[PDB]
């Protein structure tokens, strides 16, 4: 049986791909200059520095967005790298769209990642790799969670990248049912028209489950 | 057949290691920081904070050495953390060990893994992952190969990480024969004493083969 080992292979790919930025995003949060720059107040004058810094991460990773949230003297702030634009915001409450934040560093968890609209463009919407930096606030925050922000677009490329014989769809979902992508124990069902094939497996890294059909 | 597959498994696990490896290791050679660094002229003054830096990834990766070459005025000049020591030298000429380092910078290749004698101990060989920064200085070297330098040992104890059945030796060795470390077509052959089966796999990332020998 070709098809199961493939599935797991390919399963294999989106996880090197998710690992090595979530290695990247690891090293970002937990980044000595960024904590330096955090502890001395956050100046303007080496924003550009920070830019320029997570530029050579943007072109490393490939990702659209990527974003550094800090923490200084009890407040918040969010800042986003996209489209050359060096964007930067206070940490809303928990009772508005911020409260991912709370969320997850509220969890034990040392990274997570969910799935949300962009705080700085409710249009779009991204799947965001939060990593919590080893060393916290006086408030008990983690003091850097920094990350990639991935546009889904790519997480269809990167799904449409291997095809079996070019035919078939893969999807890719979340735990409740909601579907994030479209391009073990391996079952037959009956689709509209004609049969199929069907094999799932779930993804702990992506905490999301992976589904495929195959037609002949 | 449950060992071929077995096989390519756990070179896949060698494989992500190395990668989280090889992204860190990309992303230290082209850290902006350490190119404005290099750019003011290696001031002494902020060697902590790079120490500290390394730090950062040295926790991460668990890797024993960690190393920066950078070019300035047309001086090459070579740091490594290691065991909480900063040690820094001047690159020798292409007559003596640091030769290394005028062939990979000759090769067009972005990284490489070779395979060496410590320069600061002649005593310990380690893997050392030399990865090239994309700017390069004005005598047309990288401005930065940055990596870390695995200790062997560890290279031992991830093939050893998993075993079939608690049994059996699995060695990786190099493109001329070369042992490296002891813990597709697959074949049988008979060992002093009992047969056995062996099979065997290139990996690219690592230059490298690996066998593995199994009885019942
Ligand atoms: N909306 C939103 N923006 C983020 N920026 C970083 N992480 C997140 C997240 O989970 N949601
Ligand atoms: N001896 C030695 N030291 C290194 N430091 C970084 N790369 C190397 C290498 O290839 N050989």
């Amino acid at each position: 049986q070709e098809l199961p080992a493939q599935v797991k292979g390919l399963a294999a790919h989106i996880n090197l791909s998710l690992s090595q930025d979530l290695a990247i995003s690891e090293s970002l949060a937990n980044s000595y200059f960024i904590e330096q720059w955090v502890r001395e107040g956050l100046p303007e004058e080496r924003q550009n520095d920070i830019a320029a810094y997570l530029a050579r991460l943007m072109e490393q990773l490939d990702t659209e967005l990527l974003f550094i949230a800090a923490q200084h003297q009890g407040r918040g702030y969010y800042f986003q790298l996209r489209n050359g634009e060096f964007l930067q915001r206070i940490i809303q409450p928990p009772g508005s769209e911020d409260d991912w934040y709370y969320h997850f560093t509220d969890s034990d968890n040392a990274y997570e990642l969910n799935l949300d609209s962009d705080t700085f463009s409710p249009d779009d919407a991204f799947v965001y790799v939060n990593y919590r930096s080893t060393v916290n606030a006086a408030n008990g925050r983690p003091l850097v969670v920094a990350g990639a922000g991935l546009d889904l677009s790519q997480m269809a490329s990167l799904i449409d990248d291997f095809r079996l014989g070019g035919s078939g769809h893969a999807s890719l979902l979340s735990a409740e049912g909601e579907l994030l992508v479209r391009s073990l124990q391996v079952h037959e069902a009956t689709r509209d028209g004609q049969e199929v094939l069907v094999s799932t497996i779930w993804l702990p890294e992506l905490q999301r489950y992976l589904m495929v059909e195959v037609d002949k």
